């Protein structure tokens, strides 16, 4: 599913991403539209590492959830990656979630550094009533 803006901030506001770990919804809202474009299906496949990332997040294989075929995989959020494809995000939210609980927070995702990171970010959120 392609969410549209608002119809996104909403779900996220309900599945408790506002403030979660300190982060905004501003913020978790500037990383989707960058990673993804607000798109559960979205894949991209990384040649150099053989690893993938996931949905609307973009939530990496190597790390995060499993796709059976990376080499070197962790599975910390403890995923099967298709899950990470539904047009129900809950599952996704679950696992960024579980990324955002370690010491770089949403550092960990390199776009919201060059995307998000000491930018006014309020515009993702405005007008969306959350």
């Amino acid at each position: 599913k392609v969410f549209e803006r608002c119809e996104l901030a909403r779900t996220l506001k309900r599945l408790g991403m506002d403030g979660y770990r300190g982060i905004s919804l501003a913020n978790w809202m500037c990383l989707a539209k960058w990673e993804s474009g607000y798109n559960t299906r979205a894949t991209n496949y990384n040649a150099g590492d053989r690893s993938t990332d996931y949905g609307i997040f973009q939530i990496n294989s190597r790390y995060w959830c499993n796709d059976g075929k990376t080499p070197g995989a962790v599975n910390a959020c403890h995923l099967s990656c298709s899950a990470l494809l539904q047009d129900n995000i809950a599952d996704a939210v679950a696992c960024a979630k579980r990324v955002v609980r370690d010491p770089q927070g949403i550092r960990a995702w390199v776009a919201w550094r060059n995307r998000c990171q000491n930018r006014d970010v309020r515009q993702y959120v405005q007008g969306c009533g959350v």
